[PDB]
C-alpha cells in the first residue's frame, strides 16, 4: 500500500505464503478448519523469525572472526512491546506480510493486536533499554543487553468502580516464539555462605547455588543484516536441591522466585532481599557470561579495550565489586591491576535526583547475602577515601559525605558512590540533570574527579515511534524527503522548507485527523467510550507519581468545567482529556489520583450542560502497545513535571514526532526540545528549576496561593465538601491535606501560568492552518531526540567504538 | 542393516536429511561448526515428529466424521520411557533415519541415548498404561489417554556409600519436541468451598479454581497410521489469584504445586491432602473434557454409547461421584437416570490385594476439600446399602463390611468399594488375581453381582518390547516366519517346528551372547563396572519391596559364596547376579535392602578366592530406558514374590520374550506363564496360595526354619555379627529381626526350595543346547502376553467396541 513499508514482490508473497501454510500445519499442528486468530498470528510469527535466523547466526559469527570491543548494556528493566511489527519493518517485510496474509484470507492488522507486549519494565527507564538496543544494532555495534526474564512483567491494570486493581501479567501464558532457551549454557550463581582466609586469598565458601539459564532473544538492525542479542536469565534450582522428599521438590520454588516478577516501583526504592538477589543474580551471571567470551577470543590488561560494561542506573551496580571479586579471588591479580581493570571497563548512567529512587542498601543484608562483596566495598571505600584526603586535606565533613558507607540508625551502601568510584565515566541522561549533578547531589563528586562526568540526552527510536506507529506520516515525509531520514532522523530538518507549503499543510493535518479517527474507534470498540474526533486531544500518559503532577492537570480540568458552568452560552475550543498510567501498588497517594480522575470523568461527562465541550477519559492499562496507538493521536502532549525533578522524559520526545504541540515546564528534555524547536513553537509555563530554589530558600507555603486565587480556592473546597464524591464526602481528604500543608512538588505555585498558557493552547487551535505550521516546526526540529544520536554519543565518548551504518551481506 | 527396521529408499533418505539440516538451522538456531550431539538429537527429533502430524490431524478429524464410541484411559502414572525410536518403529523409519545421520556423519544410536525418559510412573501400573496406549493406537481403538504432566516425574536414583540417594528428574529441562501445549483448551477446577441448598437441587459456591492447561502427546500404532492422544493436565493459577502484591504473584505457586510432582510410591497408600487434590484435577478437567467432546458430535441415554471411561485402579476413583454431580448439579437428570449412565460408563480395574496399598481417605479430608462430593459418596452408599440388605435381609455385619464409609478412630472412605458401586464391570490383572478378588477382599460384593466380576490378564507391547530393545532376535525371527507376529503375537507358536533346527539354535544363542557383550560394554563405558560375559546373567529388576523378596535372592547369592569359601576349588557355573530397582524415599526396610545388597557385593566382588565366579551388582537408576537395555541380556528371570502378592507382574513376560528362562513362584502371571510355556520348561519353586494360607492358620515361625536348616543359620549369624559390615556390626539388625520376628511374607518358608530350584537352573546352563531348546520352547509360547491380547478382551468384553488392523490413508 506504502512505499516506507517495502516491496510485495511476487517470489516473495508466494514464499511467505506457503511457509505461513507449513508453519499452521507443522508448528502448530492445526489445519484451516479449526485455526483460530491465534493460531494465525503464530503462524506468522514463526514465519518472519524464520528470516531473523540466517542473519543472526551470521552476525554472531562475524563478531567471533572480527572480535570487535563488545557492549554489554546491563539492565533490571527492558521494556520492548511487540516484536512482530517491529521484526518486519526491520527486515522491510511489511508489505509482502500484508500482501501474503491478505491473499490467505486474512488481516495481518488483526493478528498483530494478539501478540502479548514483553513488558519487563516499568515505563521510561525500561523502554529507553529498549530503544537503545535497537540503535545499537542499527548501528552495527557488537552489543549485547543482559538483564532477567521475568515469569511476570508489569501487572495488568484493571478499573474497578473508579480504582486501580492489578492482576498478574502471564505474558509467557500461549508461548513466546522470538525467544530461544539456551539451557547448555546455564551458569551457578552464589548466595549466603561465608569468607574464609587462606594463605593465598580469601575464599567464599558454604554457598547456596541458583542456576542462571540464558534465555536469547534476536535484535534486529534496521535493514542493515545485523541481528544482536538481548540475553535474559532465568532462575533454576540444581537438581539435589533440598537433597522429606515431596516438600523438598517442592521447595525448589524459593530459589525460582528470583526471576518470578518485576517490581513494580518507578522512581523508588524498596529494600527488599528479594530484589537484592534480581540484582546479583543477573549481576554474577552475566559477568561469567562476559569473561568465557572474553577467554575464548590470561591477559586482563586488554579487558577494557574489548570489553565495555554500561550500568543502566546502579541496579546492576554489584558488578563492580563482583567483577573485583572474580579479578582478586578468582584470577588471582593484584589489587591495583583488578582495579584498573574495573574502572576503565565500566561506566554508570544516573536516571534520577529523587531521594527516594536511590539505592541505598542495609549494611546488615549484604552481610548476610553477599558476604565477600560486603569486604571488598569496604576495601573500595578505604581506597578512595584516602584518595579524597589526600586531594582535601582537612576536610572530614567531605569525607563523611563522599563515604560509600552511609552511617546512622543502620549503615547502609549507597550504590551511586559506589557506581562512581568504580567506573571511568558518569554521565546524566539530559543537559539539565547532567548539570544537576555536578552542583548538587555529586558535587564532591564533581570536584574530585571532574573528567569523569558527562552528558548524554535521551533518545526514542523513530522506527518504532514513527514509522511503526504512525506509517501515514511517515510516508507524507517520505514522499518529500525520500527514505534516509528513518536511520538519519537530522534530514527532518529540510521539512522546515515546507512550512508554508499548502499540500504539506494539507497531508500533515489530514494524517493526524486520520489518526485521531481510528483511536476513537479503538475506544469504542474494545471499551465501550465515546469520544468527539473533532476536539482538541490533551493528553497525558506516563506513570502515576506526585512529582510528574497529573493533579495540576486535573485542577486545569476542574477549571474549565467550573467555567463552562458559570457561563454555559459562551463558545469553549472543545477538548478530550486523556489520562492514562499505572500506580505502583503500594504507593497509596498515587492510587488515590487515579481514583480522583475517574470522578472528575463522572461528573464532567454525564453533565448534560457540558455536552460534547468537555470529556475526561482515564486510558486504562497504559503500556508499551496503548502508547503506539494514542501518541499518533494526540494534539497537545502535557509534560509538567516540576523543574527538576523529571531527569530527561522521553513520552516528550515521543509526542513532539508524532505532531503534537508540548505544554510543559522547563525541565529535563523539555529545555533541549524548545532550544531546537524555538521558544515560540513550544508551550512554556511556569517555575525553572532557580524559581524552585528560591521559593525553597523563603518556605513554600500552599495558603497564600489559596487565599490569593478565587478559582484555585472554589476547586479546594469542591474536592473537600464531597463535590466529586457525593456518598464518600470525605474521600479526597489525603489529596486535600497534602495539596495544602506537605506538597513537595509545589502544585499550586503553577496553576495560574498553567492555565493562562492553556488559554494561549485553545487560541492557537481555533486557527488550524498555523497550528499545523507549528507542528511542522517541532516534527522538523526533532532529530536530535533520536536514540542513534544518543548512542552514537555513547560509542564516541564513553565505549570507544566507531559507529557504522554498513550492510552487513543477506 | 536389518529387514524389521523397514526400507531405506532414496527420496526418503535425501528428504530426510534435508529436514535434518533445516531443523538443526531455523528450529535450533546453531550451524554444523558449534552443535552439540544434543542439538543433533533435537534435530532428528523434529525432523520424525514433523512424519507424525499429518497422520495426528487425520486420525483426529477421521474419528470426529465417524463419531466411533470414545475409550478414555484414566490414570495418574503414565511410564512412557523414550519416544524416539519407538516413534521411528511404528511409522517404519528406523532404517531411512539410521541411513540419512550416517550420511551426515552421525550415529543414531549414540543421539537416542540423549533423550530424556518420560518417567510418569513408578513402576508395573505406569508401565502397562503406556503398553495399553501404544496397543490401543495398534488396534485403531478411538482411544484417549488422561493424565497429569508431572514437572518432576520418578526421582533419580543415585547410590552413594552403598545408599540410595534421591534427586530431581527435571526431565523438561531441556524441552519435550514430543508435546502440543494446548492453552486454548484450559478448564477450570473447583476445590474447597461449601454446599448451598436451593429451591432447585445443591449448588457448590465459594470455590477456589485452579486452571487446567493441556499437554498433547501423540501416540503412533504400529504401521497402520492411526495417531493417538495423550492429553495431560498441568495446574495454573488464575491471573487474579491472591489478587502484599509481589507476596501475592509468589503465593501463585501452591496452586501450580498440584501438578509438580509424581508421588514415588509402589504398592502403598499415603493418605495426602497433596496425592487427594492431584485425583481429583485430574478427574474433574478430563470429565468436562469428555462432556464437551459429547457434545460437540442434550440426550444423556446415549452417553454411554459413546463414552468409556476406564479407572486404573482407584487413583481416579472420584470420576463416578463428578460425574454424578455434573449430571445432577448441572444438567438437571434426575438422581436415578444419572446413576444409570454413570455404572454404564464407568469400569475399574484392581492391580492388588496387598492392604497397605489400597486408598481409603479420611471423611474430615474431603469434606474440607470436596464438600459436594461426600454428600454424593453419602447418598451412593445409603442406596448401595439399601440393596443389600434387600439381597440379604438380617445379615448385619455384611452391611457394615460392604459399607463405602468405614467406622473407627478417623472414618474414611473405601475407595475400592467406591468404584465397585459405581462400575458396570471389575476386573483383576491375571487370572490368579482376578480369583483372589472374588474369593476374599471383594466376596461379599461378588456374591451381590457376579455379572460384573471378570479378569484381564496383564500383557506388554511387542513393538518396544522386542522389535525396539532386541532388533536381533525381531530379525533372526523375522527370517523363519515373516514380519505379521509384530502385530500378532500368537505367531510365534510357529517357532515351535524350529526347537530342532540346529541353524535356529545357533542363531538365539548368537544374539542372546551379543546382547550380553554389549551390556557388559555397556556397564564398563557409563560405570565403569567388570563383568564376565561368559557367565550366567541372574537378574532381578523391579521396584524393591518386601513383597517381592529381593531378600530371598539376597539370601541365595549368600549360599553361593559360603559354599565357594567351603570349596574353593570345586567348579561351580560362573554366575553374574544383578539386582536393580528404587526404594519408595520413606520405605526405611526397603532402603536397608539396597544396602544390604552392595554390602554383599562388597565382600564377595573382592574376594580373591571367589574370582570370576560370582559377581554381585546393583543396576543403578532402573527405569524403562535400563530396562530396554538389561532384559535382552538376561539369561535367569527373577520373578519370586511370595504366592498371592505380585497381582500379574509384567517384567516377566518383558523377559520371556527376549530368551531369558524364568525362576519364579506360582504368582500372578507367571501361572499363565507356566500353563503356556509347559511347566517343564519352567523353574517352578515354593509355596502355592494354599500352602501360604495353611502356614497362616498354624502361625509363622521363622525359628523353625532356622534350626532345621544349618545353610541359613549360618547367613543370619553372618548378618548379625557384621561379616557384611565390619566398621558397624549392628547395621542390618533390622533386617535380622524382621526376618525373624515380623516376616509378613514368609522368606525363610521358600529358601530351600529356592536354593534347590538354583542348583537345577546352573545344571541345565551347563548344557548350551538343551538350555537354548528350552528358551525357544518360551519365546514360542508367550504370544498371549501381548497387549494386542489384553486391549482386545477389555474392547469386547467391557467397552463393547470392535479393534481394527485396517490401515488409514496416508
Ligand atoms: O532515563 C530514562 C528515564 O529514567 C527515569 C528514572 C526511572 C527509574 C525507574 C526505576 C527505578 C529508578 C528510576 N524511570 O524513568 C526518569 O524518571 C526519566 O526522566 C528518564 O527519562
Ligand atoms: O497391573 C499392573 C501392575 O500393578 C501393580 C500395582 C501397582 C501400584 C502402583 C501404585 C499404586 C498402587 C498400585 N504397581 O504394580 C502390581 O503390583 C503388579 O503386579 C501389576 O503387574
Amino acid at each position: 500500500q506504502i512505499s516506507v513499508r517495502g516491496l510485495a514482490g511476487v517470489e516473495n508473497v508466494t514464499e511467505l505464503k506457503k511457509n505461513f501454510n507449513r508453519h499452521l500445519h507443522f508448528t502448530l499442528v492445526k489445519d484451516r478448519n479449526v485455526a483460530t486468530p491465534r493460531d494465525y498470528y503464530f503462524a506468522l510469527a514463526h514465519t518472519v523469525r524464520d528470516h531473523l535466523v540466517g542473519r543472526w547466526i551470521r552476525t554472531q559469527q562475524h563478531y567471533y572472526e572480527k572480535d570487535p570491543k563488545r557492549i554489554y548494556y546491563l539492565s533490571l528493566e527492558f521494556y520492548m512491546g511487540r516484536t512482530l511489527q517491529n521484526t518486519m519493518v526491520n527486515l522491510a517485510l511489511e508489505n509482502a506480510c500484508d500482501e501474503a496474509t491478505y491473499q490467505l484470507g486474512l488481516d495481518m492488522e488483526e493478528l498483530e493486536e494478539i501478540e502479548e507486549d514483553a513488558g519487563l519494565g516499568n515505563g521510561g527507564l525500561g523502554r529507553l533499554a529498549a530503544c537503545f538496543l535497537d540503535s545499537m544494532a542499527t548501528l552495527g555495534l557488537a552489543a549485547y543487553g543482559y538483564g532477567i526474564r521475568y515469569e511476570f512483567g508489569i501487572f495488568n491494570q484493571k478499573i474497578c468502580g473508579g480504582w486501580q486493581m492489578e492482576e498478574a501479567d502471564d505474558w509467557l501464558r500461549y508461548g513466546n516464539p522470538w525467544e530461544k532457551a539456551r539451557p547448555e549454557f546455564t551458569l551457578p550463581v552464589h548466595f549466603y555462605g561465608r569468607v574464609e582466609h587462606t594463605s593465598q586469598g580469601a575464599k567464599w565458601v558454604d554457598t547456596q547455588v541458583v542456576l542462571a539459564m540464558p534465555y536469547d532473544t534476536p535484535v534486529p538492525g534496521y535493514r542493515n543484516n545485523v541481528v544482536n542479542t538481548m540475553r535474559l536469565w532465568s532462575a533454576k534450582a540444581p537438581n539435589d536441591f533440598n537433597l522429606g522428599y515431596i516438600q523438598a521438590v517442592l521447595d525448589r520454588n524459593l530459589a525460582e522466585n528470583i526471576s518470578r516478577v518485576l517490581y513494580p516501583n518507578d522512581n523508588f526504592f524498596e529494600g527488599k532481599e528479594l530484589r537484592l538477589k534480581q540484582e546479583y543474580f543477573v549481576v554474577a551471571a552475566t559477568l561469567q557470561d562476559i569473561i568465557r567470551r572474553f577467554k575464548s577470543s590470561t591477559n586482563f590488561d586488554a579487558f577494557p579495550d574489548k570489553v565495555a560494561i554500561q550500568l543502566n542506573d546502579t541496579h546492576p551496580s554489584l558488578a563492580i565489586p563482583e567483577l573485583m571479586r572474580v579479578l582478586v579471588d578468582l584470577e588471582r591479580l593484584d589489587w591495583d591491576k583488578a582495579w584498573e581493570v574495573t574502572v576503565k571497563t565500566c561506566a554508570y548512567t544516573n536516571h534520577t535526583v529523587l531521594p527516594e529512587a536511590l539505592e541505598r542498601w542495609p549494611v546488615h543484608l549484604l552481610e548476610t547475602l553477599l558476604p565477600r562483596h560486603l569486604q571488598i566495598i569496604y576495601e573500595i571505600n578505604q581506597r578512595f577515601l584516602n584518595r579524597v584526603a589526600a586531594a582535601f586535606p582537612g576536610d572530614v565533613d567531605r569525607l563523611r559525605r563522599m563515604s560509600l558507607v552511609e552511617e546512622g540508625a543502620v549503615k547502609r551502601i549507597n550504590m551511586a558512590h559506589l557506581c562512581i568510584a568504580g567506573s571511568h565515566a558518569v554521565n546524566g541522561v539530559a543537559r539539565i540533570h547532567s548539570e544537576i549533578l555536578k552542583k548538587t547531589i555529586f558535587k564532591d563528586f564533581y570536584e574530585l574527579e571532574p573528567h569523569k562526568f558527562q552528558n548524554k540526552t535521551n533518545g526514542i527510536t523513530p522506527r518504532r515511534w514513527l514509522v511503526l506507529c504512525n506509517p501515514g506520516l511517515a510516508e507524507i515525509i517520505a514522499e518529500r524527503i525520500g527514505e534516509e531520514y528513518i536511520s538519519d532522523l537530522d534530514q527532518l530538518r529540510k521539512l522546515l522548507s515546507y512550512v508554508d507549503d499548502e499540500a504539506f499543510i494539507r497531508d500533515v493535518a489530514k494524517v493526524k485527523q486520520e489518526n485521531k479517527l481510528k483511536f476513537a474507534a479503538y475506544l469504542e470498540r474494545e471499551y465501550k467510550v465515546h469520544i468527539n474526533p473533532n476536539s482538541l486531544f490533551d493528553v497525558q500518559v506516563k506513570r502515576i507519581h506526585e512529582y510528574k503532577r497529573q493533579l495540576l492537570n486535573c485542577l486545569h480540568v476542574i477549571t474549565l468545567y467550573n467555567r463552562i458552568k458559570k457561563e454555559p452560552n459562551k463558545f469553549v475550543v472543545p477538548r478530550t482529556v486523556m489520562i492514562g498510567g499505572k500506580a505502583a501498588p503500594g504507593y497509596h497517594m498515587a492510587k488515590m489520583i487515579i481514583k480522583l480522575i475517574t470522578a472528575i470523568g463522572d461528573v464532567v461527562n454525564h453533565d448534560p450542560v457540558v455536552g460534547d465541550r468537555l470529556r475526561v477519559i482515564f486510558l486504562e492499562n497504559y503500556r508499551v502497545s496503548l502508547a503506539e496507538k494514542v501518541i499518533p493521536a494526540a494534539d497537545l502532549s502535557e509534560q509538567i513535571s516540576t523543574a527538576g525533578t523529571e531527569a530527561s522524559g522521553t513520552g516528550n520526545m515521543k509526542f513532539m514526532l508524532n505532531g503534537a504541540l508540548t505544554i510543559g515546564t522547563m525541565d529535563g528534555a523539555n529545555v533541549e526540545m524548545a532550544e531546537e524547536a524555538g521558544e515560540e513553537n513550544f508551550f512554556i509555563f511556569g517555575m525553572r528549576v532557580e524559581d524552585v530554589d528560591r521559593l525553597d530558600q523563603r518556605g513554600y507555603n500552599a495558603q497564600e496561593y489559596y487565599d490569593r486565587i478565587p478559582e484555585l480556592r472554589q476547586i479546594i473546597e469542591q474536592l473537600s465538601s464531597g463535590f466529586f464524591s457525593p456518598k464518600q464526602p470525605d474521600l479526597f481528604k489525603d489529596i486535600v491535606n497534602m495539596l495544602m500543608h506537605h506538597d513537595r512538588f509545589k502544585v499550586f505555585a503553577d496553576y495560574e501560568e498553567y492555565v493562562k498558557c492553556q488559554e494561549r493552547v485553545s487560541a492557537l487551535y481555533k486557527n488550524p492552518r498555523e497550528w499545523t505550521r507549528m507542528v511542522i516546526r517541532n516534527i522538523a526540529t526533532s532529530g536530535k531526540f533520536s536514540s542513534d544520536r544518543t548512542i552514537a554519543q555513547y560509542a564516541r565518548e564513553i565505549w570507544g567504538v566507531e559507529p557504522s551504518r554498513q550492510r552487513l551481506p543477506a
